[PDB]
């Protein structure tokens, strides 16, 4: 069950969750929940560790700047983390809150959701798991879905790399920064396309 | 004149680079030469140290993957380089070449034509020079050449922006690897547009 994880059950965590995200943001995250559980059923993963990384991955996407900071300090995480924002933040420093509210401890879950945006050079199979599946929920409809969904139900890996490469082409084409990490999860994954 | 810089005048310069490069190539050094003058009087950089750069960023361009690997282990660069290409090697590496071919020692001209292709997080002006010449020299037609263009007669560092996205976003596209200094030129010059 979920309270194997957190401090709660899975219905008081829906509960607390609808208190912190809007309704757009959570019927994503129970997208992810459920996207997450047949990718982990499909690729060898605990569908239960996936489930719960899925639900939890946007959790802190609402946060502000100011608790961010804070928590960043607190956790006295990579000073460099204050020079970027929200996109980085909610996975990348979220996870503490996560941990704050939730009691969540399991190290495979946490760092599945704290690289859930930007990936790493090396991932779990966990960890690609909800990387994808984020991309992938039943509820997205942006163009080319279709082909990452197709990608992957064949192979996870390939599924990471065309998802970071789309994020880095989309990001360049709209003159945001990239987050270095980010590069590193391309370059790691490009060649599996 | 360039023998204030090399051991040969223009003329014996350009029959050695004939030897060396496909008359395209040789066409398009001297579309970067021009470019780089117009450039360099626009901006207050040095016409000549300019126009010779210009001339001599892709000097390089064919040397074979293994004198790369030799030069790479001669003067003991960067281990890493060698899991690159010719994309990355012809500018970082090349100048060594340069050096050795033409008694080139001038920092400036030898930092403008090491970072051609893929820019640092830190440029001299020399270097901006360079690196938007070579995009905008009067033989491209590339779509977007005229964007790039009208930027650079403006600005060279959003000029030097604008490149950088539209690199970072082809190659993405294609599914290539990315430099990773490549992206420390992207992020330090995103702002600019
Ligand atoms: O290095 C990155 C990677 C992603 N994003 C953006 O941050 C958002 C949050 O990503 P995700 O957590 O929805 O995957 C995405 O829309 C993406 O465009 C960045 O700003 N930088
Ligand atoms: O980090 C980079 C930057 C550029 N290129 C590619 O290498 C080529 C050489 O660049 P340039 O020296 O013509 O600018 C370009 O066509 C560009 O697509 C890379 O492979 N990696
Ligand atoms: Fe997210
Ligand atoms: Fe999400
Ligand atoms: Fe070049
Ligand atoms: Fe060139």
């Amino acid at each position: 069950s979920y309270q194997d994880y957190i401090n709660c059950s899975r219905e008081a965590l829906l509960e607390k969750m609808a208190e912190l995200l809007p309704e757009k943001r959570l019927t994503h995250c129970l997208g992810v929940e459920r996207a997450a559980m047949e990718l982990a059923q499909r690729f060898g993963v605990d569908v239960e560790k996936a489930s719960l990384a899925g639900l939890l991955h946007d959790y802190a996407k609402k946060l502000s700047d100011q608790e961010f900071l804070v928590l960043i300090d607190r956790y006295q995480l990579d000073p460099d983390l204050k020079n970027w924002g929200n996109n980085v933040w909610h996975g990348m420093v979220g996870i503490y809150k996560i941990q704050e509210d939730l009691d969540l401890h399991d190290s495979e879950i946490l760092r599945a959701i704290e690289i859930h945006t930007v990936g790493a050079g090396q991932m779990t199979d966990l960890d690609k798991v909800i990387y994808v599946a984020d991309y992938i929920e039943h509820n997205r409809a942006f163009p080319g879905v279709d082909v990452a969904r197709e990608i992957a139900s064949l192979s996870l890996n390939k599924a990471v790399a065309y998802e970071t490469a789309r994020t880095v082409e989309y990001l360049a084409h709209q003159g945001f920064p990239i987050y270095p990490q980010t590069l590193e999860t391309y370059n790691a994954f490009v060649h599996y396309l």
